[PDB]
């Protein structure tokens, strides 16, 4: 079900996840008081963030982080075209 934004997860796995790019979310939201929403940051295996997006939840800041690194057409052609001319 929804809760690590499925669709948009899967979307980056399968527009650049081929392997060595580790797509993997780490939260920092920690809701409490100083933080005023859910703060999520995709991070690939060899540490930078390619998507980065805040939400109400985990599952909503997952959604708009990886949602955040599909804007970029231009990071998304260059492993689109790595990824899936990796497999095929």
């Amino acid at each position: 079900m929804d809760k690590l934004d499925m669709n948009a997860k899967r979307q980056l796995y399968s527009l650049i996840g081929y392997a060595s790019l580790r797509l993997h979310y780490v939260t920092v939201k920690k809701p409490t008081a100083v933080d005023p929403n859910s703060i999520v940051e995709c991070r690939v295996g060899d540490g930078t963030v390619l998507g980065t997006g805040v939400g109400r939840n985990i599952k909503i800041a997952g959604i708009r982080a990886a949602e955040n690194a599909l804007r970029d057409k231009k990071m998304l052609d260059f492993y689109a075209k790595q990824r899936a001319a990796a497999l095929g």
